[PDB]
């Protein structure tokens, strides 16, 4: 009959060549049971170096005593087969399969993935260039002379062709780091579930994409499907006061206000027909452009956009990737939602000026701090390694970005602003959020740094920690260890 040759699964590697997904050989065990039908009293050496019950294993190769050809067990150890073929009984073969090992384990766990029994991806990565990395398999013919008895010299009837090799954005030093000190903010915290996102600005890549919690890929045998969701791609969220500074730019981008202006906000409440526009800090009677993001006043950035509209709002929103398809192919990736009116009514201007009436992933979210952090110019996100810089698209003119970039450095630095984030030696800004979800509470940052010339991008979103300011000291460790590895000259002395 015909056998089919596994083919050795391409290699997945980080940006810099670190092994992530690696194809190792195991040893698989097959018999011709009419030649096993003949060395009977064998057969419980047989079972115990296959690592199976005595009787089962009789039992099983008398009901298949027919066939001239049964898979004893597949992907043992190099060891345990050698055990099987010193045993030297008649009838029993091996061919070598392939087995994947993850080095890194949890770490980068939702980033690549796993793969089958059968060696095809599942998940991640391992599914979303399973094409590339798989190869073709190959066919064995199973010779029998007379008596059957199967040839030593096996005959090949067609090679397998092996899998493509594929090098990630991903930069497993960064991930490492973000890996720990998030398990860290969760443990401490008392969080249920968070993500993590790091990227280049310049070029799109993804450097870390980590969630807790996570999950071994090595060790699937009591693997709990709350772990194995990637939150980063699949998650959405209303990102509340995160995508202020976008439509900030929208002002900026009206000739109509500067940031001197000021915006009177007594007293933190506004009242839109039927609806009720609260402030958090309702100690405020008049803010300026800077001091709307510093304190998150929804009822500032509510009057900027009934004067500039909704549609110079959502066309921002749009064109920094906030509700768009990303583009990368990843399983179960979620677009989120940017809302369609054609005519915008003040309520819902309101709502989707300060974050509430759209819904976002941790991803898309970086992806729209990456635009605005690369002065304006958008590029798309990568999960591969980028052979240098592609093109972009300017969607935030290169001043109007140059002003919000000094507004949210602001956030980080200015009187009253969020001194958690800042990154001692560096020059951070970023914006926190919070988002609330019902059904009859998440931590958001998102910045960059260095703010004189930025280089990366992130997002932190933390789930739950009460029943909220926790992800801010997650982005000053990451990004001051980010910054401290892939080597950025410090900016503040």
């Amino acid at each position: 009959r015909h056998i089919a040759i596994p083919a050795h699964r391409g290699l997945i590697t980080d940006r810099n060549g670190e092994p992530l997904a690696v194809s190792t050989p195991v040893t698989t065990l097959w018999a011709n049971p009419k030649e096993l039908m003949t060395a009977k009293e064998r057969w419980p050496q047989l079972a115990a170096a296959l690592g199976q019950d005595t009787k089962l294993f009789a039992d099983r190769i008398e009901q298949n005593a027919e066939r001239e050809f049964i898979y004893l067990v597949r992907g043992l150890t190099p060891e345990q087969g050698e055990g099987v073929i010193a045993l030297k009984v008649p009838g029993v073969y091996s061919i070598e399969e392939f087995r994947r090992f993850y080095p890194a384990g949890e770490v980068v766990a939702h980033a690549v993935g796993f793969t089958d029994v059968d060696d095809r991806g599942r998940e991640g990565i391992e599914l979303a260039f399973d094409e590339w990395l798989a190869g073709v398999p190959g066919k064995r013919q199973v010779l029998k002379d007379r008596r059957g008895r199967v040839i030593k010299d096996v005959q090949v009837t067609k090679n397998a062709k092996p899998g493509k090799t594929l090098a990630l954005s991903i930069d497993l030093r960064l991930q490492y780091l973000a890996h720990r000190e998030l398990r860290n903010a969760l443990l401490e915290n008392g969080a249920k579930a968070g993500s993590l996102v790091i990227m280049d600005v310049k070029t799109g890549e993804i450097l870390a994409m980590t969630n807790q919690p996570t999950y071994n890929p090595n060790n699937r045998r009591n693997l709990q499907p709350a772990a194995m969701r990637n939150r980063a791609m699949i998650d959405v969220f209303e990102p509340g006061s995160t995508v202020k500074p976008f439509s900030m730019s929208a002002a900026l981008a009206s000739g109509r206000w500067k940031p001197s202006d000021i915006v009177d906000v007594y007293p933190g409440t506004l009242q839109i027909g039927r609806y009720t526009i609260r402030d958090v800090s309702r100690n405020s009677r008049q803010l300026d452009l800077t001091g709307i993001l510093i304190k998150s006043s929804n009822v500032g950035i509510s009057k900027i956009a009934f004067d500039i509209g909704a549609e110079s709002i959502y066309s921002v929103m749009q064109q920094v990737g906030l509700g768009q398809d990303t583009g990368l192919g990843f399983p179960g990736e979620r677009v989120g939602n940017l809302p369609n009116h054609r005519k915008w009514p003040k309520a819902e201007t309101a709502t989707l000026a300060y974050g509430y009436g759209l819904s976002v992933t941790a991803i898309q979210l970086a992806h729209a701090y990456a635009a605005l952090a690369n002065d304006g110019k958008s590029v798309p996100l990568s999960m591969t390694r980028v052979d240098r810089v592609p093109d972009g698209v300017q969607v935030i003119s290169p001043e109007v970005a140059s002003t919000v970039q000094g507004m949210l450095q602001q956030v980080v630095e200015a009187q009253g602003g969020v001194f958690r984030a800042q990154v001692p030696g560096y020059h951070a800004a970023g914006k926190s959020g919070t988002a609330r979800k019902v059904s009859v509470y998440r931590s958001l940052f998102a910045g960059f740094a260095p703010a004189t010339d930025p280089r990366i991008a992130m997002v932190v979103v933390i789930d739950e920690p009460s029943k909220g300011l926790v992800s801010a000291p997650v982005f000053s460790k990451v990004m001051a260890g980010a910054l401290r590895l892939m080597n950025v000259p410090p900016d503040n002395l």
